[PDB]
């Protein structure tokens, strides 16, 4: 409604933080408000199951 | 020697393509020269094996 982003985007948007050193997921829509570099993690959705076990 | 770029980025860098949708390898000295986009295919180093012959 009020448009605002919140967060780390909100603290670089509203130059409330000079730049964002943090585990972030370069979106389309964070790609228009503030400029990312380059990724240095790729990664995805991963599958987490328990340790097979004896029984 | 004569420091040209060759091959695509010599298409790019010189002119001759307007842009290179193309398998490229985004590198260091390969972003000095052309602008690249964010990449839409991770990939690195991977091992080709034979297939298991169990019989």
């Amino acid at each position: 409604d009020t448009k605002i982003w919140n967060g780390m985007v909100g603290e670089l948007v509203y130059g409330k933080a000079d730049i964002a050193i943090a585990p972030l997921t370069i979106t389309l829509v964070r790609e228009e408000v503030i400029d990312f570099s380059k990724p240095f993690m790729s990664l995805g959705i991963s599958i987490m199951i328990k340790k097979p076990q004896k029984s």
